[PDB]
């Protein structure tokens, strides 16, 4: 991955390290949009589909009319690391960015960006 | 309306105003916590439940510790003013923060701040 | 409450009767059509919002052609009895059926049928 | 592809052939089970996610206590055939039913039932 997207692992693990643990704010993401800034987000969990921490960034980016995103990772919280997205965000970031790459575990557990029809064939 | 929750009103439609008109960003929200900090976010429409603004609201103040959120409202691109939070969304509210108000119109048109459990009597 | 409104809620604690205990599938419900075929269906449990048991009758009671359906009930497991729709299932259900009734309980315990809209005051319209 | 995985199409098809021309009912899905039955479904459009059609199945199997699905398969109205599982429903089907196979179209258009962890790779 290039330094822009390292940039996003730093800033999504800040965020979730800096909240209070919890059981319904477990994991955060960040992306990064074409232009170059940084969107972060929280899960919000809820049995009847509460958004993924990718999808709060997604709105949290559209909120300030951000366009494309170019990548976006997830972290979880307790030093989880990397956590690749599940495949209801495979599909909303497929459909709403379809440029879109995101940051996985390679083979080895290293950080990898890739395009997301990759990850939703 | 407090003036707290009146800002609410104010930040939410600039939120929404300020952006492209889309068809899947159509509405934004604003929230007040218990601190006197705002947070705002705007909907991502997805048939799989993409989440409405109100829940992208909630992550925003989530991922900025903001604790107990007090007041939400959601507003409407194209000069809609005041929407009611929905159903999935008065849900996640009074399971997540049961001491909310979420600001709707009164019967007369007028924005009114209501218990989130009183959207969702028995 | 009307005798074909009862039977719902046997139907559907027959049939959460009838189902291994698990924590996936937990809820029952059933649901009457205009036409007087009843539609079951149990939840899915998913943390992306795998359907309520109300949102499973609805689509079995769509791929049967049943049209409008005017009452519906959700029963629980470890013998809980009558649950009412949560508040996205009160969304779907008056967005796609907006005539129906929900079967609730009242004040003493008892199951009572109220419009949807009462389930759902100063609703999300524009 | 084999009987079974050629009549759940079957299924399927008559299923959505079978129902008026609807914008919130437009796909079916069909699987069948270890136990020797077939459960089928449509959607229910809703933008707070009303399930898809595979989650109708879903619903509809464990209705009937019919634990493990082995082949699932989506049928879309107007004639347009296989249509693959979105990612949720890849989700769910993989969480619920790790077995599971999807058909899918292949390359040349023709059917395919592929493992449900071939449809979320690494
Ligand atoms: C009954 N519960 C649920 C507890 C769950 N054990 C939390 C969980 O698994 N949360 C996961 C859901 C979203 C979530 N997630 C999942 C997939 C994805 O693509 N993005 C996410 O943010 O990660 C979370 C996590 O792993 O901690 C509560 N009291 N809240
Ligand atoms: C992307 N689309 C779908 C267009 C939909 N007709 C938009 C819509 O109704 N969106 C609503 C969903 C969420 C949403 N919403 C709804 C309820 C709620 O509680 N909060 C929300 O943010 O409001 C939106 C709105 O009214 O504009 C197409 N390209 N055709
Ligand atoms: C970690 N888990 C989740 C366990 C949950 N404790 C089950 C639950 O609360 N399920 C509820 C969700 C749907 C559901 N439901 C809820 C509202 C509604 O309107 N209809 C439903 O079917 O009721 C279920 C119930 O009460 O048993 C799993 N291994 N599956
Ligand atoms: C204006 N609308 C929405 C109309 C949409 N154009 C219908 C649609 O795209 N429906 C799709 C959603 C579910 C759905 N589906 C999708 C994925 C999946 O895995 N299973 C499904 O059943 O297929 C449907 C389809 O393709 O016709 C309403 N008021 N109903
Ligand atoms: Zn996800
Ligand atoms: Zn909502
Ligand atoms: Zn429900
Ligand atoms: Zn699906």
């Amino acid at each position: 991955l290039s330094q822009e997207e390292s940039t996003l692992i730093e800033r999504a693990t800040a965020t979730i390290n800096s909240i209070p643990i919890s059981e319904d704010y477990s994991v955060a993401s960040a992306a990064l949009s074409s232009d170059g800034r940084i969107f972060t987000g929280v899960n919000v969990y809820h049995f009847t589909g509460g958004p993924c921490a990718e999808l709060v960034v997604l709105g949290t980016a559209a909120a300030a009319a951000a366009g494309n995103l170019t990548c976006i990772v997830a972290i979880g919280n307790e030093n989880r690391g990397i956590l690749s997205p599940c495949g209801r965000c495979r599909q909303v970031l497929l459909d709403l960015h379809p440029g879109i790459k995101a940051i996985v575990k390679d083979s080895d557990g290293q950080p990898t960006a890739v395009g997301i029809r990759e990850l939703l064939p």
